[PDB]
């Protein structure tokens, strides 16, 4: 009810669907620039030189306090690639903690598809672990920085708003951003924030798949991509699944790859026509599970308008992966989650903001007997 985190409540801000950023101070005198919040990768990363996408960047000859690592970085993605330069300076977050660190901070000069044109934001911030930083592990991540240099407790949650804005807290959970319970799922090995899929059901009905199938190499949560991502056997299944669901009306086959958009005149959506997504985590108990619920308005997702006309288009975004399953913001949209690195775990609660309709809501529930958990996990 009350927040002693008031201040870091809805720090976060997009630009329809083009990420969450947050603003992030570095260097001296102070430069402040709109970073986009990455669970998905663990590098601090900032535009540092004019690109036609980027309203600004970071200018390290006008800081005294910058430090040159002399060393290179470079940083492939899912999706673009980055080059820079490795240094380290002092960095503060203006409606974050109360705190200001040395952190290392690569200062990008070149770069392929990665910033997006009036995404607004200039930057990244990589909140994984410090086993997949470039150029290796040594590369201290900033939230380890964070923690190692201040009090803040090693914990942050983020509440993401879909269609734009949300919260990032950083040092605790604000109970304003959440309703009912927290519910709270392993954090199996620190690298991504790698967790377990126990089941998976469409409409209440289980999609029957060997659950190591849903893990094959492994599932994250990743606030940098925007998907729901599925292992090539698991997509297919849930495809035809969701297509038996909403049969009430025919779709192209390229609507279900991505391809193609559908439009609706503005406000007669017919949410109701397309089926709930369960997706069972394992929990903090053995053979304990619970169920994290999202609604098609969070897996289909709006499309830049032409020029505020009355045509709502769509796009089906969950896709196929080959690096195991995603949960990228279509899933983190319809609730607060809770990155407890502390207590190597991830809470899940509904979203005081997520987008729904007056007949169904996104939901986390549980408990639930799900047995032999372990075996789901990839080796
Ligand atoms: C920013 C934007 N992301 C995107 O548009 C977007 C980004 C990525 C992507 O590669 N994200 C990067 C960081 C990263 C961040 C910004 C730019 C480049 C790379 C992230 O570290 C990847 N984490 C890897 C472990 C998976 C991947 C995809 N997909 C493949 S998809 C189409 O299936 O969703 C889309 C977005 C939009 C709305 C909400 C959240 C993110």
């Amino acid at each position: 009810r009350r927040g002693s985190f008031v201040e870091m409540v809805d720090n976060l801000r997009g630009k329809s669907g083009q990420g969450y950023y947050v603003e992030m101070t570095v260097g001296s005198p102070p430069q402040t620039l709109n970073i986009l919040v990455d669970t998905g990768s663990s590098n601090f990363a900032v535009g540092a030189a004019p690109h036609p996408f980027l309203h600004r960047y970071y200018q390290r000859q006008l800081s005294s306090t910058y430090r040159d690592l002399r060393k290179g970085v470079y940083v492939p993605y899912t999706q673009g690639a980055w080059a820079g330069e490795l240094g380290t300076d002092l960095v503060s977050i203006p409606h974050g903690p109360n705190v200001t660190v040395r952190a290392n901070i690569a200062a990008i000069t070149e770069s392929d598809k990665f910033f997006i044109n009036g995404s607004n934001w200039e930057g990244i911030l990589g909140l994984a672990y410090a086993e997949i930083a470039r150029p290796d592990d040594s590369l201290e991540p900033f939230f380890d920085s964070l923690v190692k240099q201040t009090h803040v407790p090693n914990l942050f949650s983020l509440q993401l708003c879909g269609a734009v804005g949300g919260s990032m807290i950083i040092g605790g959970i604000d109970h304003s951003l959440y309703t009912g319970s927290l519910w709270y799922t392993p954090i199996r090995r620190e690298w991504y924030y790698e967790v377990i899929i126990v089941r998976v059901e469409i409409n209440g009905q289980d999609l029957k798949m060997d659950c190591k199938e849903y893990n094959y190499d492994k599932s994250i949560v990743d606030s940098g991509t925007t998907n729901l991502r599925l292992p090539k056997k698991v997509f297919e299944a849930a495809v035809k699944s969701i297509k038996a669901a909403s049969s009430t009306e025919k779709f192209p086959d390229g609507f279900w790859l991505g391809e193609q958009l559908v439009c609706w005149q503005a406000g007669t959506t017919p949410w109701n026509i397309f089926p709930v997504i369960s997706l069972y985590l394992m929990g903090e108990v053995t053979n304990q599970s619970f169920r994290i619920t999202i609604l098609p308005q969070q897996y289909l997702r709006p499309v830049e308008d032409v020029a505020t006309s009355q045509d709502d288009c769509y796009k089906f975004a969950i896709s196929q992966s080959s690096t195991g399953t995603v949960m990228g913001a279509v899933i983190m949209e319809g609730f607060y989650v809770v990155f407890d690195r502390a207590r190597k775990r991830i809470g899940f609660a509904v979203s005081a903001c997520h987008v729904h309709d007056e007949f169904r809501t996104a939901a986390v529930e549980g408990p639930f007997v799900t047995l032999d958990m372990e075996d789901c996990g990839y080796n």
